[PDB]
């Protein structure tokens, strides 16, 4: 079940952690490649975040990497712990729609980090309005995407 | 004027702060371009650091940029202040030789930060050995560079 366990689960400390993450990065024009949800393909706000929340998990595990026991590595662990708690708040969608709406991006680390912060921030905002919002069936939204990863 | 006060300017807090900078950088394939001293051209330890000390000031001003008032931006300002004090410890070498021993690098921000930390670390170490050491005339060392 999705349940009231979902409401208020993403806290302000989580967002401040994301912000300190962003603020400590040296500013660079250097771009990196990553997979993320293509907003131009998936425009519905709820299903965008349903898909994006899942990808953020891969992004944290493989891309947002820091030295053991540094403040930023600790924030990632907390965001991963938080994401595990959040997994019962997103209803599962069809497995045929796993790579739909995903594309490779060529963007700076700061732009990737802003995408991740926006996912956690907007997920928190919608959960605070309705703890059941991510029980939405997004199979038709994913089917309307033009491409796949 | 070079003086005994040189051996007291770079503190442990400056290095620990540099380490905290390094520890906060995300491990990523993102590489950046910068100008720095070539260790292969300038192998003499003292003249390497005379050259590297000047270049680190451009790197801090133009490349190691952080959003204003963040912990890392403040650390950079403090390292810049510290460098301003250290300039009394380095005698001038011929202007002749400004871009000598310098080449472009394409390395990660972590690698650049390690290069900067090593300059401050080795400078502190040598000043602790002879606070007059960077009065050395490095004009001939700079001349053998490519």
């Amino acid at each position: 079940e999705v349940s009231e366990y979902c409401s208020h689960m993403i806290g302000s400390g989580h967002l401040q952690s994301l912000q300190r993450l962003i603020d400590s990065q040296m500013e660079t024009s250097s771009q990196i490649t990553f997979e993320f949800v293509d907003q131009e393909q998936l425009k519905d706000p709820v299903c965008y975040l349903k898909k994006a929340f899942l990808l953020v998990q891969d992004i944290m595990e493989d891309t947002m990497r820091f030295r053991d026991n540094t403040p930023n590595a600790i924030a990632i662990v907390q965001l991963q712990e938080l994401s595990l708690r959040l997994k019962s708040c997103f209803t599962k969608d069809y497995e045929e729609h796993d790579k739909a709406c995903v594309r490779t991006f060529y963007e700076t680390p700061l732009q990737l980090l802003e995408k991740v912060k926006n996912v956690f921030n907007e997920t928190k905002n919608l959960l605070d309005k309705d703890w059941n919002i991510f029980s939405k069936n997004c199979n038709n939204s994913f089917a309307e995407c033009s491409s796949q990863g």
